[PDB]
DNA sequence: TTCCAGAACATGTTCTGGA
DNA sequence: TTCCAGAACATGTTCTGGA
């Protein structure tokens, strides 16, 4: 039922862990390009549903922590 | 300003000669452009707001031009 | 039947040049 | 000082091949 990642509604179970649709999106993209990830605030950011947008690299490193792997 | 005349949410500034929110200034700019084919999926009446504004395309485009929004205009 | 990864499709946010 | 268009950047959702 809810994401490992924010907590928003899994869709089921993607790479390895279960999330939503914007997790399993934002995952993937994070290991093939990326987008700026290194954190300002420094890896305290509450990642929900609401605030997941507000930072990226916490975003990330909590699907890494989750467990989520491409391979 | 305040809010979009499109779907209500605050708005950023008047985009195209409307008032609206970042979301639909962008919205407008790809319905007019890229290759579409909207039809309300329903009865052509769709409330168009905030949390509504993404069930339905169609209508939403129809009241960006209804507000009178033009890619020609400021 | 039921599942998900990725492509295809759709949407939203930041930045700032040149007024 | 302040504004916006669009480029660049960032995010989310549908669809379904091939198990
Ligand atoms: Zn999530
Ligand atoms: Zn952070
Ligand atoms: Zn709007
Ligand atoms: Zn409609």
């Amino acid at each position: 039922r809810p994401c490992l990642v924010c907590s928003d509604e899994a869709s089921g179970c993607h790479y390895g862990v279960l999330t939503c649709e914007g997790c399993k999106a934002f995952f993937k993209r994070a290991v093939e390009g990326q987008h700026n990830y290194l954190c300002k605030y420094e890896g305290k950011c509450i990642i929900d549903k609401i605030r997941r947008k507000n930072c990226p690299a916490c975003r990330y490193r909590k699907c890494l922590q989750a467990g989520m792997n491409l391979e």
